[PDB]
């Protein structure tokens, strides 16, 4: 489907923002 | 529910972006 | 419907990204 | 429709991320 | 079709965030 990929990409975005916060701190 | 999943991930994204804003400022 | 909440959160995200742009500018 | 606004906001998010990348480069 | 555009923009956002992480590291 496509909503599954949308959710997975949003999860990847959450992970990448977590990593960005880690690197900023 | 898909839509519900998307709202929660976007809320996490908003929280992380607020954290990034306050880490920059 | 959750589409309204999705649009609200995306609008907040746009605002926060503009804030980040301005913070990186000066 | 709300899908058009979602696409528009995502496109603006892409533009803002491009601006962030350009500023960081 | 708007879902294809949404997935495309989300994938581009993921790529840009990966670039931001790779630039911060
Ligand atoms: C905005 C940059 C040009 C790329 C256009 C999107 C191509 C892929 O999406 C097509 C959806 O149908
Ligand atoms: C998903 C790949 C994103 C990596 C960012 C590369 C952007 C480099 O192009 C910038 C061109 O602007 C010229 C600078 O002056």
């Amino acid at each position: 489907d496509s909503l599954k990929w949308i959710v997975f990409l949003l999860f990847l975005i959450v992970l990448l923002l977590l990593a960005i916060v880690f690197l900023l701190r």
